[PDB]
């Protein structure tokens, strides 16, 4: 183990493009929690070299945002950061959660998908995550199993705040295609610069993620981001014959992956599905 001030740092838990994820135990509060260790030169770097004398929020930014977001936001169904190490002088960023014990409630793709009343379960909880972020005026724009975590209770923390959005007044108005390829609303992936609305891209990556739920896989899939999204864009949504699914659970995911955002189920509408009441 390492002594990091008032933490203990201990097993590695997670390691992806971001940085490392530790379990941390506070010697102060006696509790465990995740510690994402980060470097600033490396978020940097990941940018690539800058260009000599449009432009995405660069990868330090994205883990800046998230330290911005997560300030303000107290909701059982969110992450919760609680405490963030930023020396000006140190190259490390450590960024302190809670510890949510189980991790991501998927990889996908998985050969062995949720059962529906889990994945109804699960849903639920998303709901409530969800609908408490637009309330707070955050868009997420990258909901997806992955960044679902499911807590000792049993429960989905939602996490990744990186590409989000914060908007005013009703909704989000957005010109910029960010977060993961094949939860990309079709809307966000036209070849003219267009705006779209930030609530409906939420709903469409929910959908996704459900499917992705009792299926194990997305509904639209290629290795090439390009056909990928061209496949999002043109295909019409098809089900597997198996596994078998009820009727409701078919109409909910149909109505949350509607091709146009005028016409896609909102959240109101999402919270009286006959499927999410049970
Ligand atoms: C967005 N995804 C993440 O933040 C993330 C990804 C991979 C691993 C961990 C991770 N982040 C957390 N992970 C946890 N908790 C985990 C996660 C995975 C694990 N694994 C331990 C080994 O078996 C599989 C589960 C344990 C754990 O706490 C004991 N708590 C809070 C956060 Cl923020
Ligand atoms: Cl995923
Ligand atoms: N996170």
């Amino acid at each position: 183990s390492m002594q990091l001030n008032q933490y203990t740092l201990k097993d590695e838990i997670g390691k992806g493009s971001y940085g490392v994820v530790k379990l941390a135990y506070n010697e102060n509060d006696n509790t465990y929690y995740a510690m994402k260790v980060l470097s600033k030169k490396k978020l940097i770097r990941q940018a690539g070299f800058p260009r000599r004398p449009i432009q995405p929020r660069g990868p330090i930014e994205q883990v800046y945002q998230e330290i911005a977001i997560l300030k303000k936001l107290d909701h059982p169904n969110v992450v919760k950061l609680v405490e963030v190490l930023d020396d000006p002088n140190e190259d490390h960023l450590y960024m302190v959660f809670e510890l949510v014990n189980q991790g991501p409630v998927m990889e996908v793709p998985t050969l062995k998908p949720l059962s529906e009343d889990q994945a109804r379960f699960y849903f639920q909880d998303l709901i409530k995550g969800i609908e408490y972020l637009h309330y707070q005026k955050i868009i997420h724009r990258d909901i997806k199993p992955s960044n679902l975590l499911v807590g000792e209770d049993g429960h989905i923390k939602i996490a990744d705040f990186g590409v989000s959005n914060e908007f005013k007044g009703s909704d989000a108005l957005l010109s910029n295609t960010v977060g993961t390829p094949a939860f990309m609303a079709p809307e966000s992936l036209s070849e003219t610069r267009k705006i779209f609305s930030g609530k409906a891209l939420d709903v469409w990556a929910m959908g996704v993620t459900l499917y992705c739920f009792v299926f194990g896989q997305c509904p639209f899939m290629d290795e090439r981001i390009m056909c990928l999204h061209s496949k999002i864009k043109s295909q019409a949504l098809e089900f597997p014959d198996q596994p078998d699914i009820a009727e409701d659970l078919k109409d909910l995911i149909t109505r949350m992956l509607d091709k146009n955002p005028e016409s896609r189920i909102v959240v109101p509408e999402i919270k009286l599905h006959p499927w999410v009441t049970r």
